[PDB]
């Protein structure tokens, strides 16, 4: 039924034998899938269709990714009005899935699917559950709670609005203590004082290193007093602390917000 175009489970570009481009996902519940189809909303990629017979998923097709786009704009930097867009954005997409009770769980720039009329898009969602990449992974489930939050997903993208601003990974970590002592390191070892319950994580131990922590004016410099408050929000340790999508689309940080078009060779 498709001509498979290119590879992107295993996730190929094919074509519809419709003429359609699509990204069809084979993955080797359904009922609940299924409803997906049916709410979309403009900064969540399109699930055209679910069949299984072997899983397969079709999703609408987009060009890049936010991680290649990175990438591309490693020398230069993203614009800061294409950042506050691209964040913008990001936020009305997870209001919405979030309002309807869906997590994403595993943001990362590579599953950000962007076009070239200034779009950007949530992709890959991690609703199989419902080198592994930890870099974007909230605390809470690196020390091991059984239950997320939405707040999961806004840590994740805290982390991303830091990188673009910074053209590095704000915690780049490769184990999940690494990953969790690179956290530590920067944002200070979290205690009751600043997430009460912490040390009742299943996965926390009191014999954690007891790091200082630093100042945002440090963590992602060139970044003005709007954006570095609105980040802290969105980095608070505590889950019920940490911004909400809603709450985040009122930050004074989008009192300018504009949708440019970006700069995309395909
Ligand atoms: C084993 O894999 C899976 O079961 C699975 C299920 C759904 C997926 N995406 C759904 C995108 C979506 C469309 N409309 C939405 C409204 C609200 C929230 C999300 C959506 C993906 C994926 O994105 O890969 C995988």
């Amino acid at each position: 039924n498709f001509q498979k175009v290119e590879k992107i489970g295993v996730v190929y570009k094919a074509r519809n034998k419709t003429g359609e481009v699509v990204a069809l996902k084979k993955i080797r519940a359904i009922r609940e899938i299924s409803l997906l189809k049916e709410l979309n909303h403009p900064n969540i990629v399109k699930l055209l269709d679910v069949i299984h017979t072997k899983l397969y998923l079709v999703f609408e097709f987009l060009h890049q990714d936010l991680k290649k786009f990175m990438d591309a704009s490693a020398l230069t930097g993203i614009p800061l009005p294409l950042i506050k867009s691209y964040l913008f954005q990001l936020l009305q997409g997870l209001a919405f899935c979030h309002s309807h009770r869906v997590l994403h769980r595993d943001l990362k720039p590579q599953n950000l699917l962007i076009n070239t009329e200034g779009a950007i898009k949530l992709a890959d969602f991690g609703l199989a559950r419902a080198v592994v990449t930890l870099w974007y992974r909230a605390p809470e489930i690196l020390l091991g709670c059984k239950y997320y939050s939405t707040a999961v997903d806004i840590w994740s993208l805290g982390c991303i609005f830091a990188e673009m601003v910074t053209r590095r990974a704000l915690f780049p970590g490769d184990s999940e203590i690494d990953q969790l002592f690179r956290i530590f390191r920067t944002l200070g070892t979290p205690d009751e004082v600043v997430w009460p319950g912490v040390t009742s994580m299943p996965d926390y131990k009191p014999s954690f290193p007891k790091w200082a922590r630093q100042d945002f004016s440090k963590v992602v410099p060139p970044l003005d007093e709007d954006g570095r408050s609105l980040l802290s929000q969105m980095l608070h340790y505590d889950p019920n602390k940490r911004i909400s999508a809603k709450a985040a689309l009122a930050h004074p940080f989008f009192q300018d917000v504009t949708k440019p078009v970006p700069h995309l060779r395909l």
